[PDB]
């Protein structure tokens, strides 16, 4: 079946979009080529519409069948709790989107009256109705890049009632299942340092080790309505209450296998049969999915020893080498055993024989020294797209602060230390706001976190050595200056001399801002500040960080205040 069929009707905005950098006098001091950055807006809505809309014609065989009897016995050790409609409203965000049925994200938090009655109504509509379909609108979505244009991508979801609903039938499931079932190949369960060293063991861990990414072409539209009944076998394996149960095989029916798109006009838009977008499962299962596909298809081709790591649709597989020839030959039979199973390549791919150069979650491992000089592993990435975003957030306010974000996940890289810490401590320090929450968004979740928090919270994801790394890899630094000289980013000489500035300061404040100035800028200084592990590091309480993937699910993760 067709992906998408489409009405006519266009893919509207809700207000105006910008698609250009502002000039900027603060942005202007990361980054000076403003006119190499832009942000999507569904005036691209048609040419991405063109890209997801094909027909699928998926075949599936024993070694699908098998794994996925394998994943349904792990499965079956699972008992998920239903959550009350008190807890599910707690975990929508601040500023999700309103419902159109007459109240908003603020009065789910507060449990307001008008909202709860809503969300029961809601509730008991998918206990009593299993097949009318559930409307859904259709965004594009607004990211931000460098040029060399990217369309819009789109994203569909359904009213805000529905979503407090989904959690209430499924946020235990998609938060426990993965891992049940696809062990230490689930991606989401790692912190950044635990992400690292399970890369590390694996590839260490085979005799002759080969690897490989495997990127398929539009992953949500290769979402067959066969894949989508197969994710929900597998979470009827679990132990669930009742009206759970009716809750899971209603929303499989009614939302996730497919249905119409409105858009923001209220207009018919099109309809759609494949993976939403914007829906609680859509991690979970797209995870589920892909790793289902994969170690079918690692069977089918006859690939040795294979360990994976999934995360969404994103897929890097690392086992024991038969030799160049077979290995070529594997990797191509493992391409048409994924293709059968529709889930077509985008780039075709290619065996690596060191682990450097494979590049997961657009990420890679790379290394450097602590204080002592032993060689410490990390991932970083090319910083061209959080550069160009954090120059976006720098001009304007957004919902979600990249920035912020790409600091945690990336404390150790010579970018996010030299660069993103010194360009927006500088800026919250002058502004006396580097104290004021702000969200930024971890395995897809959304998080308030006080930047001065940041270095217990760095301790903790990444280890003391995130504050003491030095002597990068030549490769890595060649990609950042050239990136910075791409971009009309300053050198890092100015970076340097930005962080030394700030650094007297944050000293001078005392408090937590003086330890944002010894464990974040001692990189900065020869005469070094003594590091210690951090007091409010062994306190964090990170449960929930790295539990499970949850991007368009919807999902805010910090403290919910008292009423």
């Amino acid at each position: 079946s067709m992906s998408y069929t489409w009405t006519g009707a266009l893919i509207t905005p809700c207000a105006a979009e910008e698609s250009k950098l502002p000039i900027n006098p603060l942005s202007n001091s990361l980054l000076r080529h403003h006119n190499m950055v832009y942000a999507t807006t569904s005036r691209s809505a048609s040419l991405r519409q063109k890209k997801v809309t094909f027909d699928r014609l998926q075949v599936l065989d024993d070694h699908y069948r098998d794994v996925l009897k394998e994943m349904k016995a792990k499965a079956s050790t699972v008992k998920a709790k239903l959550l009350s409609i008190e807890e599910a409203c707690k975990l929508t965000p601040p500023h999700s989107a309103k419902s159109k049925f007459g109240y908003g994200a603020k009065d789910v938090r507060n449990l307001s009256s008008r909202a709860v009655n809503h969300i029961r109504s809601v509730w008991e509509d998918l206990l009593e109705d299993t097949e009318t379909p559930i409307d859904t609108t259709i965004m594009a979505k607004s990211e931000v890049f460098c040029v060399q244009r990217k369309p819009a991508r789109l994203i569909v979801f359904p009213d805000l009632g529905v979503r407090v609903c989904e959690k209430m039938a499924l946020y235990d499931v998609v938060s426990t299942l993965p891992q049940a079932v696809m062990g230490s190949s689930y991606g989401f369960q790692y912190s950044p340092k635990q992400r690292v060293e399970f890369l590390v063991n694996t590839w260490k861990s085979k005799k002759c080790p080969m690897g490989f990414s495997y990127d398929t072409r539009c992953f949500d539209s290769t979402v067959t309505e066969s894949d989508i009944r197969v994710e929900e076998s597998i979470y009827q394996c679990c132990d669930l209450a009742p009206e759970a149960r009716q809750a899971i095989r209603s929303l499989t029916e009614r939302l996730y296998i497919g249905g119409p798109l409105t858009n923001s006009k209220g207009q018919n838009c099109g309809y759609r049969r494949c993976r939403a977008s914007g829906v609680l499962t859509t991690s979970c299962g797209n995870t589920l999915t892909c790793y289902l596909k994969a170690t079918a298809a690692c069977r089918a081709a006859k690939l040795q020893d294979c360990t994976m790591l999934v995360n969404g649709d994103d897929l890097v597989v690392i086992c024991e080498s038969a030799g160049t020839q077979e290995d070529a030959a594997a990797l191509r039979a493992f391409t048409e055993a994924m293709t059968r199973y529709s889930a077509p390549p985008g780039d075709p791919p290619q065996p690596e024989y060191d682990l450097e150069l494979i590049t997961s979650c657009s990420s890679n491992v790379s290394v450097a020294h602590d204080a002592s000089g032993k060689r410490v592993y990390y991932l970083t990435r090319d910083p061209t797209t959080p550069l160009a975003r954090a120059a976006w957030e720098t001009a304007r306010h957004t919902p979600i602060n990249s920035w912020l974000g790409n600091i945690i996940m990336y404390a150790p890289t010579l970018w996010a230390r030299m660069i993103l810490m010194t360009h927006f401590f500088s800026i919250l320090l002058a502004q006396e706001q580097l104290g004021k929450a702000l969200d930024c968004q971890i395995y897809g979740a959304c998080y308030s976190i006080e930047p001065l928090d940041l270095p217990q919270i760095i301790e903790r994801l990444h280890g003391l050595s995130a504050f003491t790394l030095h002597s990068y890899s030549p490769g890595e630094i060649n990609r950042v200056a050239s990136c910075l000289r791409k971009l009309g980013v300053p050198p890092l000489r100015t970076w340097r001399h930005r962080a030394r500035s700030v650094r007297a300061k944050l000293l001078s404040q005392g408090g937590r801002a003086a330890i944002c100035g010894r464990y974040l800028f001692n990189w900065a200084v020869r005469t070094k500040l003594k590091l210690t592990p951090i007091p409010a590091a062994s306190q964090l309480d990170l449960s929930g960080w790295f539990v499970a993937g949850y991007s368009g699910g919807d999902i805010y993760h910090s403290l919910s205040r008292a009423r």
